[PDB]
């Protein structure tokens, strides 16, 4: 019976980047290598089961640096984390391995079929 | 030349929605008269111009406690805030003034056009 307001989710995350790209309410850094990138454990809890698992669990919540396995391409992650805020996934010939691993490291099953697709399509 | 994922900021917002209803990294309480509701001050910025220009300002970012207008009917808060998290709004006869004059007060134009439609509709 509720109105449904198609482009109310996609304005949302649209809105959320944003946020992350002037570090607004920005929570963690994530750590990979030589490189650092800042996130919203929220956002990053909505789309990964590693990052689900680490902030579900009092534990771990309140971490505000999480260093990721030091085998993880920074490019890989960067492109997953996009995706994460944009819906938009930058799969290539050059990135897809690199991507596939991080993804099933993230825990990402969408992004690790879509991969899996990428793969049967060439 | 990415791919798109067309369910993915649906499936976050869900997510996210998800997260509030366990308590979850939420860091604020809004006040509305006797009621009160916790929230992602993220979603917030993302939903409303009144949050948005609450939060942005680096004198009111870090407030864990926002009290409304008490002239605000709590009712038509909550189901605004829902829609903000669920991008499903429910409107109403009984419902329609609360809604819209909530919703021209969180600075929620989307809402406040389909609540223009919806009396132009009845
Ligand atoms: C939106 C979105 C989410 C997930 C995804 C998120 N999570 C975490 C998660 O489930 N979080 C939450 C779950 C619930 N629940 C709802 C009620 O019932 C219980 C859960 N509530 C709130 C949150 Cl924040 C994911 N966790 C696991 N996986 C699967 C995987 C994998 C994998 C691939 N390779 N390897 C080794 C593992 C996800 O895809 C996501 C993956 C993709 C992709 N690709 C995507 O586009
Ligand atoms: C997704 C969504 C957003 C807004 C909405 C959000 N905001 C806050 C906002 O704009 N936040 C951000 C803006 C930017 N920018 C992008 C780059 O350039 C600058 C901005 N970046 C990050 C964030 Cl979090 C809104 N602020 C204002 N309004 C308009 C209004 C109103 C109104 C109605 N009656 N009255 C008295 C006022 C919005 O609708 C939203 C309203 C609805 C509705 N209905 C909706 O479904």
């Amino acid at each position: 019976s509720q109105i449904q307001f198609t482009r109310h989710a996609s304005d949302v995350l649209l809105n959320l980047n944003r946020l992350r790209s002037r570090d607004i309410l920005t929570d963690v850094v994530i750590v990979v290598s030589r490189e650092q990138f800042r996130a919203h454990k929220t956002v990053l809890m909505a789309c990964s089961g590693l990052f689900y698992s680490i902030f579900t669990d009092q534990l771990k919540r309140n971490l505000s640096v999480i260093n990721l396995d030091p085998e993880i391409n920074p490019e890989g992650f960067n492109i997953l984390l996009d995706f994460m805020y944009t819906s938009r996934l930058n799969l290539r010939e050059g990135n897809i391995m690199a991507v596939m691993a991080t993804a099933m490291y993230l825990q990402m099953e969408h992004v690790v079929d879509t991969c899996r697709k990428f793969i049967k399509a060439s």
